[PDB]
C-alpha cells in the first residue's frame, strides 16, 4: 500500500455536509463511502441520496441510528439509490420517497475490515478508496479539534457512538494518522475535517466496525 493517499485531492470526495438533528451520520458514512465507489466506477463524482436511507432503510432506525452495513444492504436489494438532487435531504424522519427514475448508482453488497486491525483498513482504503468507520466521537477535545492528529487516552474503543468517513491516510509531523471526513458541517474541525492517531491501538475505535461497498 501507498505511504500516504488521499482521495479528497483525487476527486473522490464530495462536499462536507451538516446532518444538523437527525441521528443520520451512518447514512452520511454511506453515502460518502457510495460517491467514492460511484467516482471510480464512471468518473463523475455525484452527491448521494442520505435521506433515502433514511426514509427507507427498514432495517435502521431513521434519524435514531442505523448501521452501514444494512444501508449498504438496502441499497444492494432495492437496486439503487437517488441522488441528492432526486431525493433532498430534509433532517427529519418522512416516507419512502424513493423514485427509480432519479437512480444515481448501485450496490453489489459490502466487505468488512477485520476488526481491530488498522493494517487491513490501510490496505483497504488504499486498494478500495474512501472507507465507512465508526469512532467513540463523544469527547469534548475530539468536539473542540482544530488542528493536529488527534489522540486522547479517554477515547473508548468499545463506545462506538459516531459514524464517519476514513478518506485517506498519511503523516503530519511524524504521526501518522487517517483523514476522517465528518458530517459536522465544513466550519466543524480543520474545514470539515479530523485527522486522527492511526496504529495507536486503535484509538477511539477507528477499526472496529470499519466497512465498503461493492459496486
Ligand atoms: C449518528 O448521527 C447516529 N448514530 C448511529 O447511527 C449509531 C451507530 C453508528 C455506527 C455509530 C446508533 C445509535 C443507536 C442505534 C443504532 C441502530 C442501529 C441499527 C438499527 C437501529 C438502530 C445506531 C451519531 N453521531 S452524533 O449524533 O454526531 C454523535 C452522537 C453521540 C456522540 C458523538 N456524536
Amino acid at each position: 500500500a501507498p505511504d500516504s493517499v488521499d482521495y479528497r485531492k483525487k476527486g473522490y470526495v464530495t462536499p462536507v455536509k451538516n446532518q444538523g438533528q437527525c441521528g443520520s451520520c451512518w447514512a452520511f458514512s454511506s453515502v460518502g463511502a457510495l460517491e467514492g465507489q460511484l467516482k471510480k466506477k464512471t468518473g463523475k463524482l455525484l452527491n448521494l441520496s442520505p435521506q433515502n436511507l433514511v426514509d427507507c432503510v427498514s432495517e435502521n432506525d431513521g434519524c435514531g441510528g442505523g448501521y452501514m452495513t444494512n444501508a449498504f444492504q438496502y441499497v444492494q436489494k432495492n437496486r439503487g439509490i437517488d441522488s441528492e438532487d432526486a431525493y433532498p435531504y430534509v433532517g427529519q424522519e418522512e416516507s419512502c420517497m424513493y423514485n427509480p427514475t432519479g437512480k444515481a448508482a448501485k450496490c453489489r453488497g459490502y466487505r468488512e475490515i477485520p476488526e481491530g486491525n488498522e493494517k487491513a483498513l490501510k490496505r483497504a482504503v488504499a486498494r478500495v478508496g474512501p472507507v465507512s468507520v465508526a469512532i467513540d466521537a463523544s469527547l469534548t477535545s475530539f468536539q473542540f479539534y482544530s488542528k493536529g492528529v488527534y489522540y486522547d487516552e479517554s477515547c473508548n474503543s468499545d463506545n462506538l457512538n459516531h459514524a464517519v468517513l476514513a478518506v485517506g491516510y498519511g503523516i503530519q509531523k511524524g504521526n501518522k494518522h487517517w483523514i476522517i471526513k465528518n458530517s459536522w458541517g465544513e466550519n466543524w474541525g480543520n474545514k470539515g475535517y479530523i485527522l486522527m492517531a492511526r496504529n495507536k491501538n486503535n484509538a477511539c475505535g477507528i477499526a472496529n466496525l470499519a466497512s465498503f461497498p461493492k459496486m
